[PDB]
């Protein structure tokens, strides 16, 4: 449990470093959003350091998250400690132009959204195309940011593709692995 | 309570249970969900009737909330497979694959008891995975459907797309509307 | 020959219970929850003792809290069907399903034991999803409710606003009530008299 | 596993449908729909088979379901066949009212057995207009069911209130004393 | 499961030599079945004696004393036999087998104690059954003491707690009549 | 990961700290213990300042119609005008919730989803309960309904229609339904 | 300083919360069910704010399903006690307990927002046992369900009669009608108006 | 919804609104009785006792009941110490709950119009040898006897009317509970 | 699969040539099973051996202690052969077969022990329970010295925790008299 | 008069089932998992054939994926005891225990089916207890392994250093690498052949 120092979390937070670690839910899209909003509040100008440790989870609440990032004024510089899988992975992608980083173990994978839907015919329809148009969006935010063709990211989702970071840096899914301060 | 048995003397004894014996008369029950065990038991008895005999009409009663729909497809081409006539009654609940086994039944001979609850509606199903597999499950349960829609429309002689309008949430019929519909031929009270 | 046993583990059983005995005698039992395995049952006994001699009374002896208003009603409708007339005697508890069924015996042969409880009450459902969907099924459950109405009007001779006013709640019954009520004919102490 | 026993050309018999052929029927552990069911099936088989002869109704029950077990008790009054009634370990709430039913003068308890009598028990859950309508019911079934045993027994209806409002445990003696059963049995040759 | 050895199941086989089991729990199916075997019995020869094998840890007292009295009403003799355990309920039914005719095979454990019972509710009606099982452990020591022929409270003080005997020591204290090792 | 605190001298937690700037959250599910505290938020803005404006982020898939619809009443009650922001998901009540916000004061992120469908309920008992209860959610129906059609400006036909199935909106496309009035991407425009 | 949250996460927690922070205008609440203790907290709270000044009202906000009748009665009891008017407003939902609360509020200061559902309905209730125990339950039931039917009439100015055959089964209004019925005094959509 | 705070400035100090009213001299005893609810009833009584000896406690009870060993300790503590305790039922004394309601302060026991009082027999439970069964039969209907005498002594009834009227559950409205002497006053409004 | 038949099932068709077999757990159930079959044997004919395989890792000794019982009491020499496992009352019952009679399969786990016991209340109780599995334990010990023809003391050491032997190992102690591998093998 | 079936619901059913039927032409099955009851069933069948004829070969259809080796070793056993070659034909997996009662079939007559799935490894335990008694247990399993290769070794012709080298992991096989390496002598496709 969590030392006093503050606790650690809010003593680094006011040094603009923000953590997302774990699922991607609710709870800890909206505490993420809560900080990036504190911290351009508090300076609007300032780079903001945020590091990702995350298997992913829910599209609505890591879109919200992405979304923010672009938002608000600050640069958002991300930095993968770990892993950085599904929503985790669009997440890093995602971060300022020049300022994406992984340290040199973490593991970053790719692939196509996961969801599921019980009843009628009309209703799975529904929520099928609705799904394709999520897969559609995501793979050209990861398009935008990799700078890859649309076609190369829906063919490297199709299946989990899981690479390490130099890969990923190749890739364009980040900009720099840095090993050493 | 548990089926009770009949005792036939013969030149000792033999036993058979009610369902058997009624089996003899050329009664096949379907009788709760449609599954695979109780579909290939209909289907099985099917084809042992049209084996004693390929000419003499099936009598098929149908009491079913209806169930999966490739075990019940089984039973509806069954029906239409084999020689015999299969006349089918509904006397309780024709809902869903129900009533589409009821509305198969052969032409002029599918019969329900004044009370029974027929109902129509759109398949339900369900899948959990990637976007990939859920368009492909989807895609395929949308061909389901249709494919059923075209059954109904057949048999009741509805246009596919009065089917469609009607099927799209659950629609409750009394015996006359069914018959009304075309989903059967004759609301029976007495043997007479 | 084919063993006796007082009653049959499962269905297929190679073996004469007592349920067997009496269905030769044709007597036809329905004891606890209507659903469709019991209702079913009867059913194909009613519709074998039928093919047995279409011109025999049968004796439905009834035991029953109710349970599925559409298996019930294919048991009713059988009763109705069938050549013979189905002679319905309670043997406990008439109530909801039970009760209609009791009441539908034939005409003059509808008979309950003295200490028997016969209930009336409304149908019960329930249903969870879209508005539309509610609405459908509640406006389904609202034509039942009718229909049922209509038939214990018919087999007890009341009118149909007093079926609708004494069945809005449960309505218990002794036995001598449900005679003065119509759900049955008569009440029977002793087979003598 | 119900042993077999073989009669002669020759039929098996589970060995309950064995002692059926003496006109001995069991009432063993709880009073429901299964049970009393079965109970009167053999009943009306037994006054089918013949029905003059006295049937043997042997009862171990912790009672149950009451509209179950009072389609048993107006079988054995309905059938031309008295039924004798014997008690074989326990007769508690419905089972000591069926002992107590029994033919008059052929009620029997073996010497160890437990006779137990009380009120009725129930529940309900619901609208308070529910509640009563259920309320005013239990009532009716417990006022028919001391009548009834008021009339087995001999005992004055109020007599029968005061002495089931709580669970009443009685011996075989007792239970005789009391008017439940008619006599105790210890042996056969006495 | 049950071999077949006319073709029975071999405990069908073994009733037609008089022979009946009652093995594992005393309860009101385990109880009857033994009642429904023993008036069988008499019913196909009223003589001859009955062999009443038990192996048991006993059970419901009610569903017990039911077959204890069967035991006693019959007209035949049914001799007891200890071929395993014979605790509480199984005991009471080895020591209340005819006189003379109560064995054990050698290794067989014996064992006798109170009754164990227990009620939830009104203090009235905790009152009520505490009473009634307080009859209930009279009655039992009663009938143990009448067929071990020890004094009652010599066996008030020996059930008082669980009291584990070995069959000669059960024999010595009158709950059996011989110990038998071998046929021969 | 559990709420950072922000010290101003004085211990906030972050959200404490962010409704100093007037920002209240709805996050997950419509229920009474989420409404009730978004009610109590809205009505503390409104004792603190009753003219300056209300950040209301919206990020839920909807929920318990009653509980929801205090917070759509105390929105409409309150003398601030409530913007509402769309910050994921705004399905259901969640996106009544956002088409009920201030007259051009309700945006959402781009990537936002919003979704609107007709009322989910669920009722067992006797026929009689069956019918009171089924007449009291088409009744429901018909009042988000008009809710709806008010603050988008479609018809009532118009979000009957639309409403019967679950009906799913990319930002842009519920900007013009009339559910939001701007998608807004940078903090500069 | 005391730290400021927007809610406690426990009942000893040292930190001034959102409702802490209304408490000081005199606002109090009872959301969700009625159970000891939310009813209990609310009576504390109704309390603590006549101590600080019995003659400035309370403004008690209600979203209630209902729950536990002595409980609520609780709350109803302590209302009418204390000196200060306890104005009642529904921010949701009022039924059953949660209806005679609002409806329980001071003569013209109760309010509804206007998508507020309404309840009313009949106690509900359950018991097992003994028929002497079943006897003694009911009696008591409805002894409680006359007791609220009056209390109902009292605030709402509909005779006994009336407020008996409208609860008899659930009865769900909207404000409007609500104010119509005499649950509340007045629908209010705006501050401003 | 939990427990609001008060600030109190001085810096600044927090309190829970029952630790507030604490310092009203109000206590609450809420939901059932257990050694966990005793306790902190005790606890409170011992407090204000020694924040103040001769000054009046308000006893604010809302319970079905429970544990008869838990609530017999704040039963003895009530009597115990020197302020005398003033008992006020706000929805439900029921067993338990009515013997803690009726051992307050002669003159001083309250009740809210609409409040539910009952009074019963206690319920309990074993399983064991019939050796064990008989001690613990034997010790109810004694915990029987002495509540039934506690009863008869702070209402003034026979000990018999005590015994015959609380062999089932018996419900009182609380003017009822008033006529009975399980409390002195039924109040309405403060004024 | 389940029980075959034969115009019998296949466990009825081997009790013809007096074979009984104890699977599995020793309970109540399977040891009064073998309990009817040996009287039955004897009762069919009281000279002719009769032939009991066993794999079973024990179970309850007072149900198992009735089949070595049985076994003593009854006319017929009771042959024992281990056909898979014979564990604590199922070594027990292996070793207690007719003199010269009891025979293994070559790969046959034969495991002796002591008792596993377990009880809970007060102490007075607990201490009845101790006595009574101490005594279970020496009697136990008794027999199978008496079998094995080692020594009492010898049969405490060895049993005092789990003892695993082979076909050939419990030869050597006395558990059995043969280790049998094929029918036409002159036994040694 | 003995009725026939495609499979029997219990031990003692009174019904000659497709096993039996098979049984009659010297066909035995292991099928699925090798435990007490599976493995003594195959036993008392080897038994019997034996009895009915002592030189007919016996057809012992394997598909398993292997089991407790207690109860394996004495089908092992028992097929070697016996009179009569015991022939054994994998029709689909022959996994662990398995293997070796595929492996221990009669020269020459170890056979599979063209596509089976034939898997070799060291045993699987456990055990939890004081270190002394894990000791006694690890010996154990450790004994065991050495015989169970050495079985391996014994029919195949490889050496033990082979088998227990290819056997420290799981060691999937098809029927041809299988036949390769001595654990059959025959992949069969055809009954032409």
């Amino acid at each position: 449990l969590v030392p006093t120092v503050f606790d650690i979390y809010s003593r680094l937070l006011k040094e603009r470093i923000v953590f997302l670690n774990g699922e991607v839910n609710d709870h800890s899209a909206n505490l993420v959003i809560a900080q990036l909003l504190f911290l351009e509040s508090e300076d609007p100008d300032k780079d903001i350091y945020f590091y990702i440790n995350s298997p992913g989870g829910m599209v609505t609440a890591g879109m919200g998250v992405y979304d923010t990032m672009q938002f608000i004024k600050p640069d958002v510089s991300t930095i993968c400690i770990g892993l950085a899988a599904s929503m985790g992975s669009l997440l890093l992608a995602g971060g300022a132009k020049g300022k994406r980083y992984s340290l040199p173990s973490s593991q970053i994978m790719i692939h196509q959204p996961l969801g599921g839907f019980r009843g009628q015919a009309s209703d799975i329809e529904i929520h099928a195309k609705n799904i394709l148009r999520i897969k559609d969006r995501l793979n050209k935010v990861l398009a935008h940011h990799t700078g890859q063709d649309l076609e190369t990211i829906v063919k490297d989702t199709d299946r989990d593709n899981f690479m390490m970071a130099d890969e990923a840096k190749a890739y364009g899914l980040i900009d720099h692995v840095i090993e050493s301060r």
